[PDB]
């Protein structure tokens, strides 16, 4: 819940700078890209911890 509500705020990070000028159409699919592949660590970074601390 934590970890990924972080990537929906940091989503509309990429975005606001996407109206500054700061990222361009591509640049921004980039960092979105990564967004959800960072995410995608967080999230079994957790699953496999969870086991190990809880229900091993």
């Amino acid at each position: 819940q934590r970890y990924l509500e972080e990537a929906d705020r940091k989503l509309r990070q990429i975005e606001q700078a996407y109206e500054m000028g700061f990222l361009t159409d591509r640049e921004r699919y980039d960092q979105v890209i990564q967004l959800w592949t960072e995410t995608t660590e967080k999230v079994t970074q957790a699953v496999f911890k969870n086991f190990e601390e809880n229900y091993p």
